[PDB]
């Protein structure tokens, strides 16, 4: 065999220079560009140290103090600490709320949450994907093609935003819920630029007999910082990712109510919530196997970080940065969904200009401007949807303030002005528009300007001064 | 006022979070000061860990390489491409005949994705019964009818069993059951089965009943990569696996699927090609998962390189030799091993002839720094107090232990079980009474000290012991 | 310990084998011709139909299709079933290369469940008219409280469409909107208490927009359809189901019509594409859902389908519609509220809530007066026990020969019944147990029963000779 | 409009001469041949008079006293009498049993019974169709094709008879039930020639947690006459048709337990059965609409007839006739599944002779001998199965006794010998064999002998001229 030191203790740069080289290049990409994917962030080195740790070695199926394996003395303390810090980060009373921190990621957390409270084929309603909801909110297409497993194993009827204002159509939602009678109503979304009227969602849920779940994955950092409405006030269950605005590792959690139910006509006195055992069982043994304890430890670190005054100031800045970027784009005459934002992102409708989102995402990516084409209301094609989604969390984490985001706006303005000029000269068909991308001097200049701008800012997670490139 | 970036973002865990830092340091200590015998556990390499804890965690990359839903994946695509190519290479697969998806978060998501790819809800599956050695996700429901795995809720499961006396898979009963039940999918591979699999026979059975054949090689994938056990790829349509067990990688999953022309079947169009790739990819994303965890994928690409090396082959040989040597020691003491030995990395130990349940042995061992898990054995209904303990060699073999060290582990386990027997005789079989013997017990203290001394004489992969906070 | 002679058990009349059942049937015969039968789904079928219904045809097992049976001995059963199917196509003026029919469903609800089983997998999506809006149980009925009632809401995923709250007409825009979000595999039209005709053309437009199959359940108006007195669903629907005992005036049975031959031009469908319903629908009926056909029903149905094709039957269906209108006009001449303010078919749906009444009260008092109706849900109802309406149909009494002025008398009898219901309620309270107290020893109920009976006995009765009947007064 | 008397009172022979002629030809066919379909019977004129009556005109959804329509004063009394005569015919205590008599037929009864106690995709086990079970007992084929909706809306795992004895393999049933964990186990069958160990079925159901349902459709008449084991002693639910050995109209019935549950380790004290409301709801409003009241009335007549001493003697004779036919066939060296019968039918395995049942059924049909081809153990083809099923109820109703059924045995022996000869001349292929079914002198002679034989017997189901006084 090989001595332990050789295969087991040698650094990555020697054991696997090919992968090491690719990681170093990805590290250089991350701080040499403008990273505007609304679901991305740059997590802390401390989170990354817990992530890449011996915690990966441990099997710990079960719950702390009730495991299927020996050896979990410290894994249990880690998971317990993570759970308690999660309640604290979101200002929850442990007698009123519990949390499962084992979901591998956001989509597993939602599927487990649904499995906990729903039987196969029970009805759900979530925000329609083109209106800003997530895949796992029951997404099938307007052509009736079932995409998400949440529209396969359950019966989805999505609700939509107002086609002209972009705000959730609460009236239609209530009418729909009353006809369809969902077992579960989901709120929260992936590309909705406004806050959520959780009070109205509760009102509606109560009127049709549904459970109410909020998926706060995108805004969970703003929620912890109390910079947006808290779903916990009104929802039975709250799921979330931990890697977005929360700035943690890639993981999920499922919060659930505990204790006495609020008085409701038709329900016994002393009625208590009964989510905890079902939610735990749905994560394990129903759906997952071994928890990823390096994720839980990393999560515990990020949850402590999210409770700090500094994180709260970061969340304020994210919102202020998104507003300042949005105001810049509208000041150039561009069209934002709902005409502004209340959170970390803006949804920018490109159809009034003539372009689809893949065109500007492709050109932007050539300029080290990382966005993602994103569905907008009415869209039927995931290849060429009508908009781009831009978020502030990632570059806010690198220290940027409003003026820097106005310069980001300026770069996007240039990128889109180039996009239209390439379209007005080489056509609207895709491959014909690709022609204007090869050896484009204005792209190279925009790229050079973007790299120059990006390199002026700090980078969490790792030392620029030690990276290979 | 926002924190300066370095203050929250560039400072070490030791400073940002002393509590978690200390707990990770205690766990690192616990990992090298005991004997780790959980068959599904391993100690992965520092190189794997360096990729796992990396900026790769920052990137959203839904889709496939070259077909993503986000910009910025120039290097993610190369890493995932590399990871998939090394996966095929590790298992000696022709890329015209096999593809792989390396995005599943873990083994259970890999299986549920593979099922979702090829099955509609409520379709029929057949896997090894859990008390016979099969995994949760192979359709586990209890002998009392209680649906446990979601793979028994969203699909219709009919488990097959081992022979009640011999402990080997009853292939005749499996075929008879399969022909009556008519499953869409037959699953092989196990979690607590100590023998190799007659995959050729599984193929014949699957052909007779029209079923797909999937092997879950999570436990033995390391031995398969080293060609130390039967390869499921010769006969199975689909192979799922985890990567953190005998394969010694990160925690992740992998789905392998055939590609290219299908073999001849009467009633098949000629020039018929497999059609798994698109379905399997689609099942993983956008059907079930969201963003890949690229730090896992990167770490996996590193582990797959390490598993394709001569030293890993010799590791896999040693793992098997250690399990055998340990099984022989235990059996020499009169202990019952299911199937009377092993052909892989684990032994399944039936404690019932001793008048013991595995939770008692597990608890006592844990106090002695011997880390095992209680395990169901044939006929068990209690997951709380099943009739067995399961012992594996991958983890301690990765620390450099050879047969004589595993005979020593056999003796420690012998002492552990003898002690458990003594506690029970003094205080009683009830768990509340038995626990009364676990407190201030000098022989537990003594066995623990002996285990810690033995365990401390071996190297540890993954981190430098000279660097750890708790060296004593 | 000996076997009875065959004739003793097997050839003796009901009147001697079973005096108690014979007497009860004689009392039901008396009941049927001595009151006013206004249940919209009831009719009085012919003696000829009844003679086929009670026949040796009941003795035969004939699973399968004519010429492809699982039993021998079907030489004549095959000819009867073929004649029934061909007469079914002819009664609805269907080209046999464009339409086929299955005449084995035991009744209307089996017919629908089979039609759905043929074209749907379990949990597939369906949209039918909401029951309080006029749709049938088997059209996906679950309550506004979310309780699944019909198995069609258990084995399939239902989303009902509704009428406009104020007008009572189907809200076609809301249906289209709902269909586009819900994406049903099947849209159902036809109803049980919808008093207007159906815009089948619009249903086809909606169904094509969402890629759904389109099925019409014409159970209630099938007689009016055969007579070409209402819109024909066959122009626009893929599948048409129906009972045969309602306005069609036959036995209790069901039928499933389905298209055959080339499919009309649709972008995305291959050229030379043909319908593929026949095998699927037959298989759903048998072996999937039913066992042996009820050949006495099929024979009787064959008789009814011949009778439905006659000039006299078309005149019947015109008189049914004229009678319903005359009755509706009389009722709203008194200020009563009919849903949609009138009718285009055989029934009216009478919303009693503006009177402060529920249908179960009116139904109970009517029954005591020999006026046979049924309480019936109206828009917004949640209670099947005490719904807000009563439904009145013309088919049964029209079959006894009643014309418009007779139906205006019926309206007056109904007006008197509702007035008495109001007085009993005013005097005895609105709670059911208190209202019931006013139904005992009530002279006006006695008087109205007497007037109804004397009116009722002035008309003929199909199905049996009143001159042979045991209870002639 | 036609006067009422023209369209509505004129007899069938004038309104519709075509259908009248076909019915008359069918009556002639029924009394001129030998009717051996085990599921067929000749019902009484009294039953038929109730079936063809003004009861067909009434809508009566709901239960007696709780209808969705007015006017049910007398339909309620008819249905109540039907239900109580159903309990009486099967010697059931009304405190311990209820019955729903609205199922349109046997298959509707079973699907409703299952819908009452099962959720979609719940697990059931019934006797495999080639082993003798019914379509509605979860039938999918050995090639895995779902055939019955009971294998589509529910999850079926059939249990089989012993391959070599033809008797149900109870040990394998138990083993299967323990592995599969069905919610419902069904017993009773369509082509099983032996009685059922209901005691063992109860033991197996108690052991795996399942409800136990008997579909007694084929033997219900023998059950009412207490000539076979009663399923009611051990089963939670008993479904049945009424038109087979029970000699009634085509209808279904669902019996269900009521009252205190028998002592069971785990069940709370004072536990009561809770089937009634669920069974009623499953029939209506879940699955059916309006009851067919003319069937309910005709059923009430048949149930009174089934309670009689003469019907008990009929049931004895059915069983004696099946035994005598079975012994005659075996005496010719033919193979019967299980080597005999304990009920009304014999299942005849034609494979040892190189024959499939469709050939025998076709030939027999040409000779006015009405049988049905029938699957036997191992069969995959429904078109050309391995056997023929022969039943005694119908001929017995015409007064035939053991010697008459031995002559039937001889006609069957002649028919099969004649089939084994048309297959030497013409070949095993259907289209080939089929050529010998035209201008066959032996077929013609056999048909004439069968005719002469059948014409010597009485026939129920028309009115006797002397009784034209009442
Ligand atoms: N053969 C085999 N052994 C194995 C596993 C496996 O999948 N297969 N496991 C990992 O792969 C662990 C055991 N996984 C299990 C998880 C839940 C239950 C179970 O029956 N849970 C019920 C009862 C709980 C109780 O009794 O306290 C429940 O959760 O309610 C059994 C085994 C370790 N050993
Ligand atoms: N054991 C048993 N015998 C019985 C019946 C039964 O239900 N069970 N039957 C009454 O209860 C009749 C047979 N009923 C059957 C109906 C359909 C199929 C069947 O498998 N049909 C397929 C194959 C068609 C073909 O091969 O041509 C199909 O319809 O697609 C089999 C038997 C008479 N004998
Ligand atoms: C055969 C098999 N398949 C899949 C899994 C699941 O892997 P994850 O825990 O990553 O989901 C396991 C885990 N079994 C763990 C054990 O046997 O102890 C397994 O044994
Ligand atoms: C609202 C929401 N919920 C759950 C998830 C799932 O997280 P995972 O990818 O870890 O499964 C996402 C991810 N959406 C990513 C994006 O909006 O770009 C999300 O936006
Ligand atoms: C056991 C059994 N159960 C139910 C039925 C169905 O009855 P209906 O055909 O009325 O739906 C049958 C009919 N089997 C007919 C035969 O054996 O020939 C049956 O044999
Ligand atoms: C539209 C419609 N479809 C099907 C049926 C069912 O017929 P059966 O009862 O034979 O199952 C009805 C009966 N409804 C009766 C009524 O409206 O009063 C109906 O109105």
């Amino acid at each position: 065999m090989d001595p332990v030191s050789v295969w087991g203790n040698t650094p990555l740069a020697t054991v696997d220079p090919e992968i090491h080289d690719l990681i170093e290049k990805e590290k250089h990409r991350q701080c040499r560009g403008i990273e505007l994917i609304a679901s991305e962030n740059f997590t802390s080195f401390a989170v990354i140290e817990a992530l890449g740790s011996a915690l990966t070695n441990k099997y710990s199926e079960g719950m702390p103090g009730n495991r299927y394996y020996g050896g979990n003395e410290f894994i249990d303390q880690i998971e317990n600490l993570c759970r308690s810090r999660a309640l604290q980060a979101f200002h929850l009373d442990a007698q009123s709320w519990g949390v499962n921190v084992q979901p591998y990621s956001g989509s597993p957390a939602n599927f487990a949450a649904y499995t906990a409270v729903l039987n196969p084929h029970d009805r759900i309603m979530g925000l329609d994907l083109p209106s800003g909801g997530h895949l796992t909110h029951g997404y099938y297409t307007s052509g009736g093609k079932k995409i998400s497993a949440t529209s396969i194993y359950f019966e989805s009827l999505p609700y939509k935003v107002n086609s002209t204002t972009g705000y959730i159509d609460y009236d239609r939602l209530e009418e729909k819920a009353l006809d369809f009678r969902p077992k579960l109503i989901i709120c929260g979304g992936s590309a909705y630029p406004r806050d959520w009227d959780y009070k109205r969602f509760r009102e509606i849920a109560d009127k049709c007999g549904a459970l109410l779940l909020c998926d706060m994955a995108h805004t969970s950092g703003l929620v912890a910082a109390q910079e947006v409405n808290s779903p916990f006030e009104y929802c039975d269950i709250v799921t979330t990712t931990t890697h977005k605005s929360l700035r943690g590792p890639r993981a999920g959690m499922i919060f659930y109510r505990k204790g006495p139910k609020p008085p409701k006509k038709g329900q016994p006195e002393n009625a208590v919530y009964d989510f905890e055992d079902k939610i735990n069982f749905a994560v394990f043994p129903s759906l997952q196997g071994g928890p990823h304890n390096h994720q839980i430890g990393a999560l515990a670190v990020a949850l402590k970080q999210a409770a700090s005054p500094g994180f709260k100031a970061y969340a304020k800045q994210v919102k202020a940065n998104a507003v300042a970027l949005g105001n810049y784009l509208m000041g150039k005459g561009y069209s934002l969904v709902t005409g502004g934002t209340e959170n970390h992102l803006v949804l920018w409708d490109l159809r009034p200009l003539g372009l689809t989102g893949n065109k500007v995402e492709k050109l932007c990516d050539l300029c080290n401007i990382t966005v993602n084409k994103n569905a907008v209301f009415g869209d039927s094609s995931a290849l060429a949807p009508g908009g781009v989604r831009i978020g502030a969390p990632a570059m806010t984490s690198r220290g940027l303030v409003e003026k820097d985001f106005e310069q980001i706006g300026e770069f996007l303005h240039r990128a889109v002005t180039l996009t239209l000029e390439i379209q007005k000269e080489h056509g609207k068909l895709l491959k014909d528009f690709n022609k204007g991308l090869v050896n484009n001097k204005a792209i190279e200049d925009l790229k050079a300007d973007v790299e120059k701008f990006s390199a002026t800012f700090d980078m969490p997670g790792f030392l620029v001064s030690e990276m290979k490139y």
